């Protein structure tokens, strides 16, 4: 994947959500609406939820901007996705994807030499404001805080 | 495919953290044991099992068979964490095959990739004396129970 450029539509590839036989296009996600979608290099990996508080705490000032969609998503499977989400997100207000292939990972570009670690590549931490599928801001470490995520909000 | 008698794959897995690997062999080094695996943490049917492990553990080691341990391929983060909701006592030792390479030296693949995004383990459970195999058993007789029974046919 070639590097990521505000204004260039995300990769349309599915992910999935649950369970295996739940999987469906990203785009459905942002389609026709503002969101942020951001990643973690795994479920249960040390790090993970680093920034998800911060993104719950300030979920209500997103929403006042129209961006109340937000998914973290991370090359897992969609059982061990769900069950983390469920540990860090009890009020379920991001919605957990799974990039259980690392497709969309590396239709991005965003892949991580993590295999020694891991045993297979993972992502690394990006975060994006998106409106209707396209790219409105990009940000990586250490840019990827709740607040951080905000103030580019505002700004528009 | 396994057999009675066969020594398991002398290969490196993970526990807890990446950090921390060492040969399967040491689990069972100079030992009686079972190993079971499960297709992966958190996926359905992977904790059909352990509840009558743990029930009936007491009995394991009034038998000898104090070391058990279950085997699936993940990395040991998700598998640790996972072990911790379904055995927070930690009776059962939680072991990360995590590039899948005993589960391949074992014959036990699973073509899962499509599912689960890689190849996991089919389930089995196994008695184990010093790293050699006493008894092998798969679907559906991978119960507690089941496991008691081979122990007391040994």
């Amino acid at each position: 994947g070639s590097p990521i450029k505000v204004g260039d539509i995300i990769p349309d590839v599915l992910v999935y959500e649950d369970v295996p036989s739940k999987s469906f296009p990203i785009h459905d996600v942002f389609r026709g609406r503002k969101g942020i979608l951001f990643s973690v290099v795994g479920a249960f990996v040390p790090g993970s939820n680093n920034h998800i508080p911060e993104y719950l705490s300030l979920y209500d000032k997103f929403k006042e901007e129209g961006y109340h969609t937000i998914a973290c998503i991370a090359v897992n499977d969609p059982f061990v996705m769900a069950a983390w989400g469920k540990t860090v997100d009890p009020e379920h207000k991001i919605r957990m994807l799974a990039d259980m292939h690392g497709e969309f990972t590396r239709a991005l570009g965003t892949e991580l030499d993590s295999s020694k670690m891991l045993g297979n590549n993972r992502s690394r931490r990006y975060a994006m404001l998106i409106d209707d599928n396209k790219i409105r801001s990009v940000s990586t470490e250490p840019d990827i805080t709740g607040l951080a995520c905000l103030l580019s909000i505002q700004r528009q």
